[PDB]
């Protein structure tokens, strides 16, 4: 009962090393691109906050490791790409080069939303098969005996739910029942929900130029490489959209599969990307009626179009008066926001996406067969009749509306 | 056994150095404001009542520790937030600083208000999983055989019924067949139901300029701390207020989560001060018709403006008339005392409170659609006809009128 514990953590090791797990869908499997941890996103950004909830002392991996404590709750940034961290933890286990985490026996990465019936049946079921040796319930001996040297890594905290397995649900709340060390990954959505029970609390931020640049070359044509390379140095404006995890997986997206390099103007990214984000979460979307669903949207882009004529960008909850936009929270268009805050604010990804948001709706209601929805379009347009505001404050919802469609163009030019 | 033994005294001391006990949410669980024991209230005040009730010898935690006896009485203010005490002893006796805790082998942390099936179980239920190799009822035995070298600290008792666990009401009420410490932390609501049994009793006081200029500072950014700061230096009043840990936390829970310093007139701290209370008990107001909750907010309304204008703060129940105001009793707007007296008393929470409660009511009426409300508003502002009225006693009546609304304001003004 000795000799296959050696044997389970070196098939972990090993297992960590599959490529059944060092391969991911970095936009989902609805597009099959798949993304090699062992080439991709390598090097994170792991923000500590402090006591009132604000970014300092900007941590790495393998700086991180050495603060390990009892448990860590790490949040996505605002319901983004897939936070490829735990695996990239299990992989340097695997590895063995991290002198951090050479003081572990164990590790087990385990999918919370894709559990259920208990830890044990888990872990045996979605993990190595465990041989029959041992597998007798007393590896909770073993568990709890040996010491604080197993890492439990659990992803997708957002997306389980306790009454499929209350055991692992009530391991992250109730840790000094086990005297082991774990970890969890959430979202900003449902982090109301724990952070009370944590130990230390951290937040992924923007990769690097080099990271991303990386990125760029690594998984694409090296002569379309080239040319994206030529344009981010180029450009100036993209050069800040270029930080976000979910930008920088499109751009070459809709690059790869093409034999000649094309600009791909940013309307496009946005627009694809919005498309993406309603499209990604239309499959939760089958209980929300057509009707509301649009007349949602609509709703979100007239406040984005109003936030921008009255320069805001913060909105509450009485700016939105609708219960329906959960939907939306679902989508990712908007995100609420419950940190340490008298009442929940509201937010969009970024303040460029908002703008888009604004310019296309905008753009719509100006082609609209319906003269009192291009009536309420040009509503806004004869209100740029300054130089001052032309070419400064609303140049990008300009561009946006021109971008989205001819016709609007139209409009605008005849306008100006 | 005995290994056993210390290790539980040990998992205990650990388990109150969680995150999960070291947390909590001063506001209640529906607002996410965390307040951490370790930086929060530290040094409260405790005051102990003589046989004549009276408010004598201030004491201190870790004073009055050397002064504990069979079961002690501690009561709350009025309704106000948690009795963050009980768990500084836990914590102390986990840090294993305090000379008085260093005498005893255990604590127990318990909540009166999630209780039931027997102490037995609810120790192992709610505290922590007592191994099975001692947890064999024989445990009660152990505990008993040992002597008073154990605490009991029960919180909430005013949210427990005996008929859940009556193994723990017992062991409150009758003492000398457990021989061991207790102490309860309760209500004045329901005090009546138990100070027959108390060997001691202490009260909760306020807390020092030095501690709430503590808590300010460490629950708020920098910044704004500094802005809130001066206001209270500057301000007479404020400072007066800010003696109750209820306004000093909405103080700074309102401030905190701008970018900027506001100055949050006093109005809309008591205006956020008593919405609290009216909906925060609203969950459990739901066998009151929507009528009869509104009626009797205006009867309280009405009771406050006529003692203003009476000089009468403390009251009797032929002042109230009404039986189903033990729903504002229930909601804290009202205090019923029972100390010894030839009969119970009734009165707000505090002076100023009943100021803002009549200034609502009177600001009300004068705004009202129905001339009838708004007649009997002018009948009281018809009285306001002394210069020596104006400026002294109903200052801050005509202030908190003004606060509360635009259009009462008019009718003031054009009054005064």
């Amino acid at each position: 009962s000795e000799g296959d514990l050696d044997d389970l953590a070196q098939d972990l090791k090993d297992l960590y090393h599959t490529p059944s797990f060092l391969n991911f869908y970095p936009l989902g499997e609805d597009i099959d691109i798949i993304f090699n941890l062992k080439s991709t996103f390598t090097e994170p950004v792991l923000w500590r906050k402090d006591q009132h909830h604000h970014r300092v002392e900007q941590l790495t991996l393998n700086g991180l490791l050495q603060a390990l404590q009892s448990p860590c709750i790490i949040e996505g940034e605002s319901g983004k790409g897939k936070s490829t961290l735990l695996q990239r933890i299990a992989m340097l286990w695997g590895s063995g080069k991290c002198k951090a985490l050479t003081k572990f026996k164990f590790v087990f990465f385990l999918r919370l939303s894709r559990a259920q019936g208990g830890l044990f049946e888990t872990l045996c079921d979605q993990l190595l098969d465990i041989p029959g040796t041992i597998r007798k319930q007393t590896f909770m001996a073993m568990l709890l005996k040996l010491r604080q040297r197993v890492l439990f890594l659990l992803d997708g905290y957002n997306e389980f739910k306790p009454q499929n397995c209350p055991e692992i649900e009530a391991l992250i709340k109730e840790n000094h029942r086990f005297k082991n060390m774990v970890i969890v990954t959430t979202t900003t959505e449902c982090l109301r929900h724990i952070r009370q029970f944590g130990a230390l609390t951290a937040e992924v931020g923007d990769m690097t130029e080099d990271s991303a640049q990386a990125l760029i070359r690594e998984v694409l044509i090296k002569e379309l490489a080239e040319g994206l390379l030529l344009q981010i140095q180029k450009s100036r404006c993209l050069r800040n959209l270029m930080k976000t995890p979910l930008f920088v997986v499109i751009t070459c997206a809709i690059q790869m599969g093409e034999s000649e390099f094309h600009s791909h103007t940013q309307t496009t990214l946005f627009h694809t990307f919005y498309d993406l984000l309603i499209q990604k979460n239309k499959h939760k979307h089958k209980g929300v009626a057509a009707s509301d669903f649009i007349r949602s949207l609509d709703h979100c882009g007239d406040l984005a179009l109003e936030g921008v004529f009255s320069h805001k960008f913060d909105f509450e909850l009485q700016d939105v008066s609708s219960v329906n936009e959960d939907v939306l929270l679902t989508t990712g268009l908007l995100c609420k926001y419950t940190a340490q805050r008298f009442k929940p604010k509201y937010k969009f990804f970024h303040k460029s996406f908002q703008e888009y948001t604004a310019g296309r709706r905008l753009s719509s209601l100006l082609t609209s067969h319906e003269p009192e929805e291009v009536t309420k379009g040009n509503g806004y347009l004869q209100k740029m009749v300054s130089i001052s505001d032309i070419t400064s404050t609303y140049s990008s919802l300009l561009r946006y509306t021109c971008g989205s469609s001819v016709e609007a163009t139209r409009a605008v030019m005849k306008h100006l």
